[PDB]
């Protein structure tokens, strides 16, 4: 019935009447531990998520992805290809994409004159994940020129053992270097994710590029279970609340030679997930009043309790050894980011490097979050809850810091079901300019949810201005479906659409799809 000092203190710093609370606010207030020491990096803390999901429900020009012109939107010809489980050609989604880069630069690879995509490829609504190479010549802004080689690990796959995403870069005899995920799912049907590697050795004849050779292929990393989360330890806990994270390895080598890989995770016991979470003040990071009112939401509902129980997201950050071909783990550091408390998942962690800056990027669906209020008035606003946060620091393993305040970058402008939708932000950087990034997504989600026959494709790509000030602004410079080379000529305003024009008829009559957004 009676608060500790410290309770005492920030209930009054909050303009509460200590009077006013319940014996269980008092004794959730007498649990909360005040200390103000970092674990795991820079926390997304409670009151960033929430200021991410406001800034989605104000559909502010600054942030917002742009609208596209619907009726301009095709399925990838190159996706129409023989699939790799069921060895027979059919049109299949694209979604997850990333381009071979220079591991320096970050910039779109120049290979023999051709630019080369690696691409997630499956059937609409058959477990069906796997890679597959994609090539055009180099500056081509056309999406039915790009030209599926085939899945890069074969044909007669199974989804007992999947690749989902990662990265690639050239190796210096211009061999490619492959980072994904191998997905293992045996242990009954578990997506045990893992960060692999192998070597890619093609061939260029008369216009086509073929995949000659995959070697070298095996595991880099799977977790630690310190800094980072291990299956055994997600498998010995889960009862179905916990997600599961080793996955979308970005490769990136700085001027010290050192080369490291940028992963989608979980934390470890540094600073692991649990109950506990819910009385680290660390993770509010508010007002005295926003941090107390949060408290009392989380307690007040078992889903949001649940969710900030086992929320631990984190971007993780390894160094490699030297040896490019056969990449092994030279040393672990502490997350870059973790959201503790906050959220379980945010995907396709992506450093750029402009001026000597680097800028980490991520995609996140809010409704991965533990804030439900938040993220269903994001899909109540807006039909969607997807957005691109980012950071900034002056060095690769430095800390890094939020930018536009809450880390909020790009937000959700149309349903998740509507054509337009789109996912799976991957900024690339721009030959000659230190200040803006092009955008790349797919656009469409998965499955078939926007109608019959409607895949998912490559989005028309747009620019992104990064501010000197930690913040940045979108352009309404666009170009079209699948490029990943952004210049002068590339730009195709007649891709621009506006709040009607981002519809096919029918589209705003058209029921919600609840799954895809979620609804807590
Ligand atoms: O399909 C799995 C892939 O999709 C993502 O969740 C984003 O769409 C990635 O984190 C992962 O590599
Ligand atoms: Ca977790
Ligand atoms: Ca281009």
């Amino acid at each position: 019935a009676k608060l500790n000092k410290d309770a005492e203190n920030v209930v009054k710093k909050a303009g509460i009447d200590p009077n006013s609370l319940t014996d269980d606010q008092i004794k959730a207030l007498n649990k909360m531990n005040f200390s103000k020491a970092a674990k795991s990096g820079t926390q997304m803390t409670y009151n960033d998520f929430q200021k991410i999901a406001d800034t989605l429900i104000k559909q502010d020009g600054r942030y917002t992805v742009p609208f596209f012109k619907a009726s301009e939107i095709k399925n990838m010809p190159a996706a129409t290809t023989k699939d790799a489980q069921t060895n027979t050609i059919e049109p299949l989604d694209v979604w997850d994409s990333w381009p071979v880069q220079d591991v320096r630069t970050g910039q779109v690879a120049n290979w023999n004159g051709y630019q080369l995509v690696i691409a997630m490829m499956g059937i609409p609504n058959q477990n069906d994940n796997h890679i597959y190479l994609l090539y055009n010549k180099y500056g081509d802004n056309e999406l039915s020129h790009w030209k599926n080689v085939g899945p890069i690990f074969g044909y007669n796959s199974t989804a007992v053992s999947q690749e989902w995403s990662g990265s690639a870069v050239l190796n210096s005899d211009n061999s490619i270097q492959l980072f994904y995920t191998r997905v293992d799912t045996s242990d009954n049907n578990t997506n045990h994710q893992k960060i692999a590697s192998a070597t890619l050795y093609l061939t260029d004849n008369n216009g086509n590029v073929s995949l000659a050779q995959v070697a070298n292929d095996h595991i880099v990393f799977e977790g630690d279970g310190y800094y980072y989360q291990t299956y055994d330890q997600w498998k010995a806990t889960n009862k179905g609340a916990d997600n599961i994270a080793m996955r979308d390895a970005h490769v990136i080598e700085d001027d010290n030679g050192d080369r490291y890989l940028v992963f989608e995770a979980s934390t470890g016991l540094e600073n692991y997930q649990g109950e506990d979470q819910i009385y680290n003040w660390l993770n509010y990071g508010g007002d005295d009043a926003f941090n107390i009112k949060s408290l009392f939401r989380i307690l007040s509902n078992d889903d949001i309790k649940s969710r900030a129980t086992w929320a631990n997201a984190a971007i993780g950050i390894l160094k490699l050894n030297k040896d490019e071909k056969n990449p092994k783990v030279a040393e672990l550091y502490s997350p870059l980011i973790s959201a503790p408390m906050v959220s379980d998942e945010i995907e396709r962690p992506n450093v750029v490097k402009l001026g000597n800056k680097y800028y980490l990027f991520a995609a996140t669906r809010l409704n991965r979050g533990s804030n439900d209020d938040a993220w269903m008035n994001a899909n109540y606003a807006v039909g969607d809850n997807v957005a691109m946060v980012g950071y900034v620091a002056d060095s690769l393993t430095g800390s890094y810091k939020p930018l536009n305040d809450s880390g909020v970058v790009l937000t959700a402008s149309v349903p998740a079901n509507w054509r337009t939708a789109t996912y799976s932000y991957y900024a690339v950087p721009v030959a000659g300019k230190d200040d803006q990034v092009l955008v790349t997504s797919y656009m469409t989600n998965r499955n078939g949810v926007a109608g019959k026959g409607m895949d998912s494709t490559w989005a028309p790509s747009f620019l992104l201005q990064i501010n000197p000030d930690n913040t940045t602004t979108v352009l309404a410079k666009m170009t079209n479906q699948g490029d990943w080379i952004w210049d002068d000529s590339s730009e195709n305003l007649d891709m621009i659409g506006d709040l009607d024009s981002a519809a096919l008829p029918g589209e705003r009559d058209k029921p919600v799809d609840w799954d895809l957004i979620g609804y807590g």
